[PDB]
Formats: structure tokens, sequence, C-alpha cells
């Protein structure tokens, strides 16, 4: 609770507030020549391991570590269960670096007991585009918790990123760290109502029977945008144009290349869904969501919470409410239990009328080595995985 590590880093202190025009690094004029060239030292018995996520053996070790040891909610009901495919997809975006996928092994057993990763991305923050590392999947094995391994993982990936002449990073966390640039509550639209109530994800309102809740939280009968279809390769430049134009209104967003659109949006069953309303090669509307199940801890009636997470949604032919109603239906049609979304972009406006419930927490957006004013989450135009 006292931030002994984080207050040594170029991030804001917890009570810092910055003026409305500053937009620049905390530590500027960095020189690659000054970056530590060797890996940070580890205690005897532990070693760094650069992972090849395209290799089945390495990927399996990452998958096993995260499945057993990655993020849990604050009541330890759920643990994220990113698929091995999702991990491959998330980590091998265009121009990724294998040397930014770094683990720590326990030498005696040759097992992976720590991990952190980054991928490169261009991030526009308050109208300035900066090449950044997007950091994700920080994880320490449960048996090695509270041994200060996380600061070493963070410092080591920072070194590896700095060696590429990159000095800023973006990341999200459900925990409060110094210091969010924005903080977005999450909301959910129940689809498989009885399951969500039985596992403790949702509460049954005291005025409702289970049977009535199932009826009341039914989804729309048919699409508002009836021509929706899965995205195809030929749609990449059209999605690039539609999404790229939409995102320029926000204070924080990724500046996607055509290659990045193809990577992040072309569909992969049970990983990433993108639907488009296309006419004469123009993409008029798009819906996208990704698949991230949570293992339901200690519950033998169900295995996973099969959740869809809102990604990027843009409409020109409907209202935003109609678009997001269609997103919920498309998730339901693909057998998802729940549709989760953040109060970013225009999402907040739809939550009441589309019968979303408010979640039990918020997702914090962070920048490393960047000084600027924080802002309300409606100004956030990026969804991290
Ligand atoms: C220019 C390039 C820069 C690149 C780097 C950019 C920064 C990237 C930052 C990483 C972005 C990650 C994005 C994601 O992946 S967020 C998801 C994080 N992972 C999990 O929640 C999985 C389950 N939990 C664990 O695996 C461990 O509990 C973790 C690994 C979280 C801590 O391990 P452990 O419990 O064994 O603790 P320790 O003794 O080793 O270390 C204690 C220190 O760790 C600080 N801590 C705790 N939780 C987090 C957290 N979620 N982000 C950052 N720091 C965190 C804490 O403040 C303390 O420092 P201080 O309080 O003394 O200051
Ligand atoms: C159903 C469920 N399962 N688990 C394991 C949880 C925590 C939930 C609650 C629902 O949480 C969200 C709902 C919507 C969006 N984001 C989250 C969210 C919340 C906390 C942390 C993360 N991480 C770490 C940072 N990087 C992205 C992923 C994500
Ligand atoms: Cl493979
Ligand atoms: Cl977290
Ligand atoms: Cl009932
Ligand atoms: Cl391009």
């Amino acid at each position: 609770p006292d931030y002994k590590f984080w207050y040594t880093q170029p991030v804001p202190k917890i009570n810092d507030e910055f003026n409305e025009s500053v937009n620049e690094p905390f530590i500027s004029d960095n020189k690659v020549e000054d970056v530590r060239k060797d890996e940070y030292k580890l205690p005897p018995g532990y070693s760094w391991y650069v992972c090849d996520v395209k290799d089945e053996k390495d990927r399996s070790e990452i998958y096993t570590l995260l499945t057993d040891n990655y993020v849990e909610d604050d009541d330890n009901i759920f643990r994220f269960n990113y698929s091995a495919e999702f991990l491959l997809w998330a980590l091998t975006s265009p121009n990724y670096l294998k040397t930014w996928h770094i683990g720590v092994k326990y030498d005696a057993s040759n097992k992976l007991i720590g991990f952190i990763s980054a991928i490169p991305t261009d991030i526009c923050i308050h109208k300035r585009t900066i090449k950044m590392a997007e950091v994700n999947f920080l994880c320490v094995h449960k048996t090695l918790r509270s041994k200060r391994l996380a600061p070493v993982l963070i410092k080591e990936i920072t070194r590896r990123i700095n060696l590429e002449n990159i000095w800023q990073a973006i990341y999200t966390a459900g925990v409060y760290l110094p210091k969010p640039v924005s903080d977005a509550r999450y909301y959910h639209r129940s689809i498989n109502v009885k399951k969500l109530i039985e596992i403790g994800f949702s509460s049954l309102n005291s005025r409702l029977t289970m049977s009535r809740a199932i009826k009341l939280y039914r989804v729309e009968d048919t699409l508002n945008i009836k021509n929706m279809r899965l995205m195809k390769k030929k749609d990449v430049e059209g999605v690039h144009k539609l999404l790229g134009s939409y995102l320029e209104q926000f204070n924080l967003y990724a500046v996607f290349t055509k290659e990045e659109i193809a990577h992040w949006f072309l569909p992969i069953e049970n990983v990433i869904y993108t639907y488009v309303n296309e006419e004469n090669g123009k993409i008029k509307d798009m819906i996208s969501f990704y698949s991230l199940p949570s293992q339901i801890l200690g519950n033998d009636k169900y295995s996973t919470l099969n959740a869809a997470y809102s990604f990027y949604n843009v409409t020109t032919t409907a209202t935003f409410k109609q678009l997001m109603q269609d997103a919920i239906l498309l998730a339901k049609r693909n057998n998802f239990d729940v549709f989760n979304a953040l109060e970013v972009m225009q999402n907040k406006s739809v939550f009441e009328d589309l019968k979303f419930g408010e979640g039990d927490g918020s997702l914090k957006y962070y920048l490393y080595n960047w000084k600027c004013a924080s802002f309300a989450p409606a100004h956030v135009g990026i969804v991290l995985l």
C-alpha cells in the first residue's frame, strides 16, 4: 500500500494532478546508449527465458502459468482463462518482438514461474502520436508471490523496450496503481441469466423470480442492421477507414495501420468476432468483440464463464444504442453467457436502456513515462485485451 517500487518509476504520484495543456514525458531525451545492456540479475536458481509464442512448447508453458495464476476478481470467484490461441494472437501483432515476451524459470524444475509481455503500437495521446509498448500478462506463480519478482519483471521488460528506442508504455489494470490517466467502470449485459446468477456474477433482484429475470433479460428478437456479416479479408481497408476516422475524436487511441486492422479484426472463432455492414466496398457499420472466458473457481456445476468483451463498434446507419443491441444479439447467437463493456467511447449512453448492470469494479488506464492531465473515460478510444 506504500508504492516503494512504483514511486521510483517515471509515473505520477498518487495525488498528482497536471494542468490541462502539459503532454510530454517525465524523463525525456533518453539515449539507447545509456540503457543497461545485460539482463538484470536474478536470485540463484532462477533464470530469464525469452519465449517463442509460436512454439507449441513455449506457448504451453505460458498458457499453463496464466491459467493457474493470472488475474482473479477481488472475491476470488473467477480467474481469467485466455486461450493459447488468444495468447498467440495478442502477442504476435505486426512487427512484434520475440525479445519482449519474457519469462522467468525456476532452474531446478525448468518451469515458468513468471511472465510479462509487450507489443509495439502507435498511441495518440492528446493529439500527439507516440510509439509505445503495450504491456500485458504480468504474472507471478502463486507459490512465488510477495517475493518482489514483479518489480524485476517490470524493470527487465522496460530495459528491453528501451533498447528499441521506445520510452513510453500503455497498460491497464483492475487495481489502482500510480496513477490512472482514466478510470472506466465496467458493465455487463446478462445473456445466460440463470448461469450468471447461480455462479455469483449477477445478483437476482429481490422483486424478481429466477424465471422472471430470465424473461426480462431476453435479448432482441432480430438485428437492427440486418445485413451484418462476418468481416472478410477484402474489408480490411474499409474497416481501417471507418474505424480510423471514428477514433480520431478521442484523447487516447491506437493509430492502426492496415496490417494492424487485418491482425486485430479478421475473425477467429472463439477469439475475435468482427461483423460489418458493407455496401459497394464501404463499411457503413462495424461490431467487434473478443472472447475471454473466466474459470469459475471452486464451482463444479459450471466450468467457465464464457464472456464476450466489447472491442470497437462504429455505426453510420443506426443509433449507437441500436448498434450495441445488435452486438449483444450477435454475442448471444455465438453462445456467449454475457456481454461485457467499459464506459469508454460512446458506450455509457447505451447501458441503461439496454439493461446493462454495473460491474463490481473499474478498469484503470495507465501511461508509463508520460505527463498529462487525466480525463473522463468517455474520452478513451482504446480497448486493450
Ligand atoms: C518504456 C517501457 C515501460 C514498460 C513497463 C511499463 C509498466 C508496466 C507495469 C505492469 C503492467 C501490467 C498489466 C497487467 O498485466 S495487470 C494484471 C496483473 N496480473 C495479475 O493480477 C495476475 C495475478 N497476480 C500476480 O501474478 C501477482 O500478484 C502480480 C504479478 C500482479 C504481483 O506480484 P506479487 O503479488 O508477487 O508482488 P511482488 O512482491 O512481486 O511485487 C509487489 C509490487 O507489485 C506491484 N503490483 C501489484 N499488482 C500490480 C499490477 N497489476 N501491475 C503493476 N504492478 C503491480 C505492487 O504495487 C508492488 O509494488 P510497490 O507497491 O512496492 O510499488
Ligand atoms: C468476469 C471476470 N473475471 N475476472 C477474472 C474478472 C476480474 C472479472 C470481472 C470483469 O472484469 C472486466 C470487465 C470488463 C473489462 N475489463 C475487466 C477487467 C477487470 C480487471 C482486470 C482486467 N485485466 C487486467 C488488465 N488487463 C486487462 C485484463 C480486466
Ligand atoms: Cl502451433
Ligand atoms: Cl489487475
Ligand atoms: Cl423461478
Ligand atoms: Cl497503413
